[PDB]
């Protein structure tokens, strides 16, 4: 009985409350709901940083260019994280947001080859431009939250044009929260290198019935903002709408 008001000012809230500017696109069947404070993002484009991290992976696996077992080893190179300076799966990366493993991946992937999946997905865009090591982090591949969204309602209904058993692998990689019996898949994004830089938490929740809400939250981050605040401000507006 809580109005559609009550629900978009108290999202709407949490978003000010820290002192950015963001939209949280929730999809109910084939129903989109923008909420948040600044609603108008909801069809702008950004650039996927870590996002980019789902489709990498997809086209790896289907490719033949990892296993869902293989360790990536560690270079021995100081790394931007502490925690990034060992040897990881795809999935122990993926949780971690292991950029140089991913960087890996799609070096072996290679250009021709990334810019005609990233093309047969019809991801963002769709531009990789030249530079195969780094184009979801600094341009010119660029995707809007509408979109975001759409990805993770595909890839949580099986629907992107990969094996099932390719979607399901790297499904298994995203299940950051249990929550009262719910599940929340999801991958972060900090595009650090770019300005204004820009953060997202793209994923879905799959409730105890087995029903599917993809969501895209998508924020502007400011150096010395937590990363931990695009977890807090889904989850509470998850909560807010009875979706957790
Ligand atoms: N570089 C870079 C950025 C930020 C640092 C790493 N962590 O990723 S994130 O916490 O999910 O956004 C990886 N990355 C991806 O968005
Ligand atoms: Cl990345």
């Amino acid at each position: 009985h809580i109005s559609s008001q009550q629900h978009e000012k108290a999202i709407k809230s949490y978003f000010d409350e820290a002192q950015t500017q963001g939209v949280i696109i929730i999809k109910e069947g084939k129903n989109l709901s923008t909420y948040g404070n600044a609603l108008a993002r909801a069809n702008k484009e950004y650039v996927p940083a870590s996002t980019f991290k789902m489709l990498n992976a997809l086209i790896g696996l289907e490719n033949h260019k990892a296993t869902t077992n293989e360790i990536f080893k560690w270079d021995g190179k100081k790394r931007t994280y502490p925690m990034w300076e060992k040897d990881m799966t795809l999935g122990e990366a993926m949780a971690l947001s292991a950029v140089p493993v991913y960087q890996e991946l799609a070096r072996r992937t290679g250009l021709e080859l990334m810019q005609k999946e990233v093309k047969r997905v019809n991801f963002g865009n769709t531009n990789i431009g030249t530079q195969v090591d780094n184009f979801w982090l600094v341009g010119p591949l660029k995707i809007t939250p509408v979109q975001e969204v759409n990805f993770a309602d595909d890839l949580a209904h099986n629907r992107l044009p990969f094996k099932l058993e390719t979607q399901e692998e790297v499904k298994k990689m995203l299940l950051i929260k249990e929550v009262n019996g719910s599940k929340i898949y999801a991958k972060s994004g900090w595009g650090m290198g770019v300005t204004p830089q820009v953060g997202w938490l793209t994923g879905w929740v799959e409730q105890a019935n087995g029903k599917k809400i993809p969501f895209s939250l998508n924020l502007e981050m400011k150096e010395g903002m937590s990363g931990s605040i695009r977890n807090e401000i889904t989850y509470k507006s998850l909560e807010n709408l009875g979706i957790i």
